[PDB]
């Protein structure tokens, strides 16, 4: 029990999925997994535990942003023992070198937020994912065909900006996209001993100015679905 | 339409309360509201519209954190034309001079995020509520018989944390409680020109260690609420 | 007994204005108070004590700056035992929605200055006046007929500057004027448990380009004075 | 004229001296003067022009702190052309190596404060004092048997303060005292190209608990007095 | 042609192996590759070109530090088009699960330097090596039975220090080791386009006090060399 | 016995000259000194004692960068005792007051590290020279007939940079040239009291474009050698 999460102990499993969006998880839960039970609601903030081609798999949502994204998983992993997480999210574009719907896998996640100076006598934290699991993606991947853009991405407080040259140095900077959690989850993840690994395709894209629809943020990144599910089996 | 928000432009009144948790927007739909209407529901983050003693009034949920609580507020302001917005939320007492579920009034939001920094040239942006909103709720309080505690609140990116003097030192500086959007609501606002003022209601103690379930958080603060209702009429 | 103010125990009212300019103060207790008594005058820092309409009230400069104002507030509160502090001072006006000789009320001071990180763990304090002494000012303005600018005021380290866009910036988030000394006399109350408020004429305009003369800054504000003492009473 | 200076352009000689009491000011310029005239006071900040042993010499007083020292420096050197600015200050000895009334030139002013940061980029600004100005109080310290105090001195924006250990950090790193403007004069008069001073003599010593009365913070110095004239000549 | 390389532009080969001891440079230039030719010796930092298994491949020296290395590997990518760096350097451990002559792989660099904060807008760059080069690391180390230990590295601008808890808390972050280039190493690459991975050999060890000789830090890293030269082939 | 000094206790003099390159080192002990011996060579870095008019007097190289001078001049004097430390480096001109070849003396070095915040509580250090040994210098320049350039030097972590402007507001603060070393050896003096100065010539010009070679850097600074030599006996 926590105030933030309706589960009992148990009712995770080891690995889990994340989504910001609760509904994504939702979605998962419904036409991924078999006999998939929700096990948690508060604040609207769903999570589900499941089976995947008989492996047992638990999903949740952590809403936007690293303070949000935080919250969930130091509960996730210290009440509920939770030892992998796998964000799958959503991000925007900075790089020429990817298109809507594109696969990025975090190698990295840069941040304009202060959380990991806090943590980390006011140093430069270097917010990054388990080894064995970005491996774990590679190969799985790879064995199901799916192309994966590989780089850093930058976790931001901030989802509007009118900054303009700021996303040209950080894709200079090998950074690919934009989004919200990553460096939370990492460090997070990095704190309390758990393994942790974010994806996230591509919603918004900052150069052609193109965008995806609130239900396509659901419904239109089924390869990213289904590579989470098949490397946590 | 956003990404995040299902509603029309106009669907919103221009005044709004909000809350970090969508079902206790919903909570003060259904029990306070006259013919509440659904206005928008993306990432399960509830908003309604409706009535209340013949005034339209808006509810929205923000989720939790600066980085949430500012993604919906720019998008209310710059696309829904708001122009109040009356945050009544969840805090952490650190004095001695409240109890639980007492009512803060938050003059000002202290926050160890850089959000502010990044907005205000790395300066100090003294994050701070509308006046004549403050003012309005002093006066319904009175009015009301409502004992109101105010004082600054501390608006941090952590829930958890193992700091303890840190405490003591925001309590000698008049803090009241923590929380975790008031500076980001407080400064958006601002940026954007509408009126905003955050009432919080203390759900958790961290000197006699209370703390509320997370149903509680939602149907134990009937106070704060019809005070919100009353000054917003 | 401090090095900085020469007065004894008890020679303070509880209750002090304060300026800048000791020659402001002078001209306070000279023209409004009834049979003023100089009770300090180290460094020509100059404090009286006297009455107003038979309720005593003191009066002490406290010099330019947040760390010349944190000497002598700091003496007057832990030595002298002033428990409210009413700053009533000059600003530069960076608002086109205030004019020459406006009287703001400043319901938070930003400030560029480091004292407030050192005071406060390198957090962003939200450096903000006494809720009762302003809700009093407001009341007591609106009871004599005089119009009160309410709003931010930026606490500078600096009078002199090549910034332009600096303070369209702070302009766009509500900042009424810039002074010296706002942020350093509230972080200081609310450090020694004081009540503090800051009113402050305009004797800058930064986009006329209009300057009062150094008299005139001393006595252009006559309605600020009596606005402070009507509510001292 | 400047708001804060009443002087005429051509009141002030090229070579000024300065201290943070305007009535050590006007100590010097009675007794020490021949012929001084009262050139300006606003805000009671009293500066004099007159004669040492037939050598024109100017006086200044700048107030307490960066900012208020930054202030009349700025408007000395860019409105009245003063070309070689001395301080001679009081300070609070941190180094067993000093007792009171000793006289310490300080070649180097660490500082709490943010001022220069946001003069230079937010680096690390060395405020130093001009080097031929401290080869000559050496050489006449020597040639008038004057013992001189050399090393650096921390430049505070806080006069009182509970810290104990970082008092141990600045002593281990060579800083013999604590004041509150050498650092504000040496990048002022760096920016503006005036060669600046900063002599202290010690009022206060920390380590003992020893602390001067406001008038022998006048009168106690004369050999930093006649030192500053001596070199001025 | 540069202020610290003597070499002619195509003297290096694309790939090139790093060491902070030209000396380790040198070492394994005269035992481990085929007639190795000495093609840089500005300020006594050798570098090599040389073939491995008939693989052409290149060794430099880049000293100690961020500002150093940085020097060496911007001439090196933007002068001599080195696309791939591989540094293989010493580090001292700061986990109870690595022992002296631990090879370890960073995957990502923490830093006490400012350096990234200065490229980089003032946020926190998370300094990340190339993912191809650590996945080639991952599988030559396998194929040949080299266990590799890996994780994240602190590099310090400091190598005394009397700090204790502090390494408690990167340990408790997942840092393996710290040392003072990688970091560095990984955001120059980074901003220039090039493939770089840093490993380091344990050559102290904080938590036992071991410490190897200057000689042992050049010999006893085989394992290393050769790891670096088959992933080089 | 250190990681990176071959040199037994008592093989360094009290007094040593220091160059970031140890083939400027090497340049003085052969050309300069009587019966030099070389006593270090760890990673290349050489030192040598030797005499110079019958007294005794040491080298060192440094190597560049602040981390890497650091190092090493801890070394210096923690264990081999040095109680002077004179480096005579190169700089690059940022001043149209300065030519190739000039000697500049540098009475206080800037930053862009994080190097002096870390060792000093996150304010700034005024890093500076002892000032006997900036006087000696002084004397002997003049008594040699040596024209010497005195001001601040910019000690950065960067040699390549696309900063422009950034280097005119260096100079407006009467910063002479750019180096990588001084506040380093500066500060590290300081925290262990030894006395040290730093010396520069000029060896790119960063108006003019000029830029010697890696030999001319050996070669053309002799009256430097000679200032520093002269001063030392
Ligand atoms: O454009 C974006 N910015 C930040 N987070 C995001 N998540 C999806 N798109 C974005
Ligand atoms: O204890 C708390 N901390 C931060 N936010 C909160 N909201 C309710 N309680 C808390
Ligand atoms: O223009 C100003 N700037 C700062 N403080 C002031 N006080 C009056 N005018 C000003
Ligand atoms: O003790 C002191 N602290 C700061 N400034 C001072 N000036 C004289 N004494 C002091
Ligand atoms: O102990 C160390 N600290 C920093 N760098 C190092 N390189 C080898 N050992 C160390
Ligand atoms: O141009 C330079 N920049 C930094 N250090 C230097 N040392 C010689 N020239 C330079």
């Amino acid at each position: 029990m926590t105030p933030h999460i309706n589960a009992k102990i148990g009712d995770f499993y080891p690995q889990c999925l994340l989504c910001g969006d609760p509904l994504r998880v939702s979605y998962i839960a419904k036409k991924f997994l078999q006999d998939a039970k929700e096990i948690t609601n508060v604040r609207n903030m769903l999570g589900f535990s499941g089976k995947y081609k008989g492996k047992g798999i638990s999903l949740m949502g952590h809403g936007m942003g690293i303070a949000s994204c935080t919250i969930y998983v130091t509960e996730l992993i210290k009440t509920y023992q939770v030892k992998e997480l796998l964000r799958i999210g959503t991000c925007g574009a900075i790089s020429p070198k990817v298109g809507l719907k594109d696969i990025i896998m975090a190698t990295g996640a840069s941040t304009d937020s202060k959380t990991n100076r806090v943590r980390f006598l006011n140093h430069d934290l270097s917010a990054t994912p388990d080894f064995e699991l970005s491996l774990r993606a590679y190969q799985t991947a790879k064995r199901l065909g799916i192309d994966l853009k590989i780089g850093n991405v930058f976790s931001s407080d901030f989802f509007y900006s009118f900054e303009t040259h700021a996303f040209d140095l950080m894709a200079q900077y090998n950074h690919l996209a934009i989004e919200m959690e990553a460096a939370g989850l990492y460090a997070t993840a990095m704190e309390l001993n758990a393994k942790a690994l974010c994806l996230c395709s591509v919603s918004d894209h900052l150069i052609t100015k193109e965008a995806l629809s609130p239900k396509e943020r659901i419904e239109s990144f089924d390869n990213m679905i289904i590579l989470a599910l098949e490397m946590m089996s």
